[PDB]
């Protein structure tokens, strides 16, 4: 429970990006009304009030809504920030709003399926031409040679050199266990793990017509790239950024090339490592989907072709 | 599954202590027979063969026994290390053995209740006067001021100074969530978290008559100590060491004052922090017990008295 809220507030990239993304829109928020969808402990609703909003409706479905209300009171804002429990789909606000703010992104952007609630609130409560913060999201994929995974798998074949016992057979076992499943793995990588230039495979203008239907059918696209050097290819990492409109937009990124965040990246491991070399061509397609039992659980459909190998498919679901 | 075996082999304290604890007993093992209870991937059975044992029976109940057999084969030892699947309580060995080795310790020493299987194998299969490795275990307790916990709880009251929003109310919420439960928390501490001299509260000679019954009734004892300085007392940490007989015995320790191991320590948090000062007297009693539904789940009964406060009790069970 509180672990996730701890990780959020200790996430300076997330917190400062929202703080400044909101403050950057002071001109659009001053004297206006805001709806914070999934307000959690309330910090984004306070940010909006501090950016000058005249009234903020902080809607939160989880039990932690009570803490938001106390946060509001401690900051002297009970007169203009109103905390409302329950789902935004049935909350009753006294008025439509000039802006929506929300921290709706999950692991792999869409795990938890929360973007649909923001879109429902936009259709229901946002005035015509109103503001959404963030306004867009972009999805990226890169092939990876996960250095930590390479070490963990390879260490079994190093036991002879550290303890005098050959355990190299455990490398294959570990490979089957760690790579031969179909779960999305959430882990943080660094630039050292990125094996080719990251590719943007989709862009979501959050206000765009039809996005609700696109989320049900699958969001994604094709990609192509060329490997930087000789390495074991372990699979692909997927991450996102979101953009707050401005006049140079502020981007909150979850790329392994950028400061770590609590979203980490979503890793899609092949069943076993594939050796590649400099300039090995990799192409494929990535689709993010709801799981059929539960649209809130992220599913990722991967098609990929490595060099001259045949195209393969692997269908992943969130761990 | 494989995560735990990875953490074991990457644990140089654990692995090197067993390696040298076994090699230290070359005189007792050479040309003799060994039973490795819960042999897992087999490294301890190989160590014994390398210490000169003529035959080693590696008994492993989990599915990973097949990897032990392949490890044995890769090291050319299939003629004298025999991997036997299933529980040691019903394995059939062709002979009684001169020694038992086992890595039976769990979190908080006794979580998983495996020591009972080693004791069953001792009674059933160990020759009279035979060797047990390790031969003894000692249990320690210290009051702690968990610096990481102090930071995590206190950070909510620091949000005003980092983001301009008072969130100090979340400190109390977080305290209730992180401390006001009755779960044993497994976490690694360091010497900076230790608030008084650690106290040995029990010693287990593993070969001693009656230990099986003592494990069912509870293992533990009283302790008393005096605080080093002014700090918030968060509770107590429990850890262990085991000793391999020799001629100066080798000790494998899980103390926070010693190099980290995969056992970490077992933390027993009070419902809320208690301020203490230099020389505040703390006394109490710690009992490790089986959980009533499931003797394999560790239960810890804590009685404690801090300074002039009344004695309190808190009954914990493994997370
Ligand atoms: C890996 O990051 C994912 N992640 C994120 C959060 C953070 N949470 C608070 C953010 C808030 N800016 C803050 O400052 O606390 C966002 C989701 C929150 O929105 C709530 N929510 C969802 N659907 C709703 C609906 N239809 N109507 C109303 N509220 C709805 C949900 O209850 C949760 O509290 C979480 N808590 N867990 C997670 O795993
Ligand atoms: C926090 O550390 C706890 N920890 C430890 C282990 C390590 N494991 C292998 C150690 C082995 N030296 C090696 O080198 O792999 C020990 C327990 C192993 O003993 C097996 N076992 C238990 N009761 C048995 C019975 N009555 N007869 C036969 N085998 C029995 C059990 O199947 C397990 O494999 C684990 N695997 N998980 C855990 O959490």
């Amino acid at each position: 429970d509180v672990s996730v809220h701890e990780e959020m507030i200790a996430d300076q990239v997330r917190t400062e990006a929202y703080r400044l993304g909101i403050l950057k829109n002071w001109a659009a928020l001053r004297g206006k009304t805001v709806l914070d969808v999934g307000a959690g402990t309330g910090i984004l609703s306070i940010f909006c009030a501090q950016a000058g909003a005249r009234r903020v409706y902080a809607v939160e479905a989880s039990a932690i809504w009570q803490q938001a209300r106390e946060v509001v009171r401690l900051n002297g804002l009970e007169d203009r920030v109103h905390v409302l429990p329950g789902p935004v789909e049935t909350v009753e606000l006294p008025e439509r709003v000039d802006a929506i703010v929300s921290e709706w992104m999950g692991y792999g952007l869409l795990h938890e399926s929360m973007l649909s609630s923001v879109l429902h609130a936009r259709t229901k409560w946002l005035k015509e031409g109103g503001l959404l913060l963030p306004a867009s999201a972009e999805l990226f994929v890169a092939p990876i040679s996960d250095q930590m995974l390479e070490w963990r798998l390879g260490f079994w074949s190093q036991v002879k050199q550290h303890y005098g016992v050959d355990m190299s057979c455990m490398e294959s076992f570990a490979t089957r266990c760690l790579m031969g499943h179909s779960e999305i793995v959430v882990q943080d990588l660094s630039g050292e793990d990125v094996l080719a230039r990251p590719q943007r495979f989709a862009q979501l203008e959050l206000a765009r017509a039809g996005l609700e239907q696109e989320l049900e059918a699958g969001v994604g696209g094709r990609f192509r790239c060329s490997c930087y050097g000789s390495a074991p290819l372990h699979g692909f990492a997927v991450w996102f950024q979101v953009t707050f409109p401005g006049e140079k937009p502020l981007v909150l990124s979850t790329s392994p090339l950028h400061p770590a965040t609590h979203w980490k990246q979503a890793l899609l491991y092949l069943n076993e490592p594939v050796p590649v070399e400099q300039d090995t061509d990799i192409s494929g397609e990535i689709t993010l989907l709801p799981s059929p039992d539960n649209p809130r659980r992220l599913r990722i459909l991967l098609r990929y072709k490595v060099g001259d190998h045949e195209e393969k498919t692997k269908d992943f679901a969130m761990e």
